[PDB]
């Protein structure tokens, strides 16, 4: 019995091109359309769902040859959804200068300039053997291939269409194939019974945008949706009171934040940014809106970093007196400052913002909410404060301090953070030295500079909750 699944989601990606879809809402869809060379075993080493041992997927085996090169032996007779066989040429193209990390590629895939490893051109040895190379040594290649940067695209078809058009009609090797995409509304995918792996267990999957969480909860209760995403702990008691429904919650390796358009004069200098940061009472927000289930990290520092996690690092500061001193020290004259939020695309975005407006009013800053619907984002020239999140997608502190906040990232490039010279030199250093006392200490200096400059303000790691019918035993919501 294969049912058609209807999933009520918090958002829909602007594209289904796998890298440009990187976001809180894209991967749950693109993970079903595309495959990677290797996958993480989420339950390896006794881990409760965040395990890291690597297992075969499109690559049946792989061997690290040297500190710059990894050879992947590919599964044979794997078919893209259009009937073309996947070969080493496709894998090579996926990680090529032309598609991903070269100068022209970064104009259409901005993450290819910040989220790429220091790749050199892949080498195709034969139809089913490819070597992934880096210009400088890195141990991260294999784990990177299991990440959201590693989804394999079809060379001929992708190159013919180009990145943007491919994103509207994606072709992959995954267990579901593309059917329909209605911008800011829905995505439909269908079972690919030509899949190389386990046969898909649903006939079709529809991801439908339901912007308000109470409407998602109501749709699950009425039977309109089989699964709904992005709920909060507050919704769990009501849902679990229905014997045919259930919730699942867990801390995610992602942090919610607010950030600034530092091209705006009000945020070109650190004092007012740091004043807004020091006025945030995170335990109060977590206690009021998250049932004390969201986690407050000790800085830009998460256990999944492994060798670059500092378990002894101090907490992020809360200092009303210093925030009040920094508002008056800045030229701040009482002019209202907008904070843009796409509703509750981030769980509790609007109630958290209303609480922070009160905290900011108490230090003399007037912040006004600007709540917009999907696709109605302001032009950057009209964005002042906004919310965002970062997924901590590697077992190394390189992600996201360096790949989002470093010199090649969007916080400096698009949003105008003039990072101190020491910060950008430390970014360069950590990316060229192995795990060691020096690298560990360098990441702590980066964390210290991040808190001093406040290009963004970490709020917490959300306790993500999804809900589903109990009789729906497979939930493609990643
Ligand atoms: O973290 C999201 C980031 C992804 O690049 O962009 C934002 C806006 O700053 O969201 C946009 O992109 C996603 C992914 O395509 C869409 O689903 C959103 O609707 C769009 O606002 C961040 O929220
Ligand atoms: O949805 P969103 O918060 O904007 O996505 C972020 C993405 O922009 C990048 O920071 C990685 O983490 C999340 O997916």
């Amino acid at each position: 019995e294969r049912r058609a699944l209807k999933i009520g989601v918090n958002g829909i990606p602007v594209t289904l091109e796998p890298i440009n879809a990187i976001s809180n809402v894209g991967p749950r869809i693109v993970n079903q359309i595309f495959d990677t060379l290797v996958v993480r075993d989420f339950f390896s080493n006794g881990a409760p769902g965040n395990g890291i041992n690597l297992m075969p997927s499109l690559a049946e085996s792989w061997e690290r040859i040297d500190d710059k090169s990894v050879r992947f032996k590919l599964r044979q007779k794997v078919m893209f959804h259009d009937g073309v066989e996947m070969t080493a040429d496709d894998v090579a193209y996926t990680f090529s200068s032309e598609r991903l990390w070269g100068p022209d590629a970064i104009k259409v895939i901005p993450l290819g300039g910040s989220y790429a490893l220091d790749f050199d051109e892949p080498v195709v040895e034969d139809k089913y053997t490819v070597v992934i190379r880096t210009k400088t040594p890195t141990p991260l290649t294999e784990s990177y291939m299991a990440s959201w940067m590693g989804r394999i695209v079809p060379k001929a078809y992708y190159k013919t269409l180009g990145t943007a058009a491919f994103g509207n009609k994606p072709v992959g090797t995954g267990p579901y194939k593309f059917v329909e995409f209605v911008a800011n509304d829905r995505v439909v995918i269908e079972a690919n019974d030509a899949y190389w792996g386990l046969k898909p267990t649903a006939s079709k999957i529809t991801y439908q945008l339901v912007a308000e969480p109470a409407t998602r909860v109501a749709g699950l209760i009425s039977g309109e949706y089989d699964i709904v995403t992005t709920l909060t702990p507050d919704d769990m008691a009501l849902i679990n009171s229905y014997p045919d429904l259930e919730t699942r919650g867990n801390i995610v390796e992602n942090f919610h934040m607010f950030t600034f358009n530092m091209n705006q004069p009000v945020f070109q200098s650190k004092p007012l940014r740091r004043a807004l940061a020091l006025a945030v009472n995170r335990p109060l927000i977590v206690q009021s809106l998250w049932m004390n289930k969201a986690t407050i990290p000790n800085g830009f520092n998460f256990p999944n970093y492994g060798k670059t996690f500092d378990p002894n690092r101090r907490a992020m500061e809360y200092n009303i007196e210093e925030a009040k001193r920094l508002v008056k020290e800045s030229g701040y004259d009482g002019t209202p400052i907008t904070y843009h939020t796409m509703g509750n695309y981030y769980a509790n975005a609007v109630p958290a913002l209303m609480m922070m407006i009160e905290m900011w009013k108490q230090i003399g800053v007037t912040v006004v909410p600007k709540v917009y619907a999907p696709g109605g984002a302001p032009k950057d020239q009209d964005s002042y404060m906004r919310n965002w999140s970062n997924g901590q997608w590697m077992t190394d502190a390189w992600a996201t301090m360096i790949c989002e906040f470093g010199p090649k990232g969007q916080v400096q490039k698009r949003w105008g953070w003039k990072a101190p010279a020491e910060f950008n030199d430390l970014c360069t250093k950590v990316s060229q030295i192995p795990d060691s006392k020096e690298r560990f200490d360098a990441f702590n200096r980066l964390r210290d500079i991040f808190e001093e400059e406040a290009p963004a303000v970490i709020l917490y790691q959300p306790f993500d909750v999804y809900a589903a019918r109990k009789d729906v035993h497979w939930r493609p919501i990643s």
